[PDB]
DNA sequence: AATCTATCACCGCAAGGGATAAATATCTAACACCGTGCGTGTTGACTATTTTACCTCTGGCGGTGATAATGGTTGCATGTACTAAGGAGGTTGT
């Protein structure tokens, strides 16, 4: 109850269309279940940075493998979304269309 | 359903055109030979077909980070034309 408003300021960011302006609020309200299982104080640290890490990768996995038509492995999940990151160099450098002929050596990796 | 005279013409019956098939002469193809070289055979040494063993790849997926970060986003459902229903509540009536 003392964190629900932490839970919207992080969830409203990946919100953005991504599949509903909803849903990943009441997911991280979920997330914040382990967290405030898990909360360490006796560390020393807040949980202002403990939202950071725990209930914002909850908030992320909340639509990235849940919700969709596909589901794998979350390395596997989240390296598509790699290719799609390392693209905003691709469609300005090479800067006309994208070809996977330049992810390669962005890459460093055979395209197969 | 037979009779024919009297139509417009097919027969009455001369001519002649093309045709094809005979004989000739040309063509090609079918073959039989020869020669080439390849896929005829066993053997043998190679090296890496497969297996298992061993030593030690790739990628299975589980696990969760802390100087601190603690009031959010979200834009257009719709402007029209109808009108049936429920909702309101004061009151002049039932």
């Amino acid at each position: 109850e003392a964190n629900l408003r932490l839970v919207i300021s992080i969830a409203k960011k990946y919100t953005n269309r991504g599949l509903q302006f909803l849903d990943l609020i009441q997911e991280g309200n979920i997330g914040l279940m382990k967290a405030v299982d898990k909360f360490e104080y006796r560390r020393g640290y807040k949980f202002s940075t403990y939202a950071t890490w725990w209930i914002r990768q909850a908030i992320t996995r909340s639509i990235a493998d849940q919700a969709r038509t596909i589901r794998i492995p979350v390395h596997m999940i989240e390296t598509i979304n790699k290719l799609n990151r390392i693209s905003r160099q691709m469609l300005q450098e090479m800067g006309r269309e994208p070809t996977p002929e330049e992810l390669a050596e962005r890459m460093l990796m055979p395209e197969d």
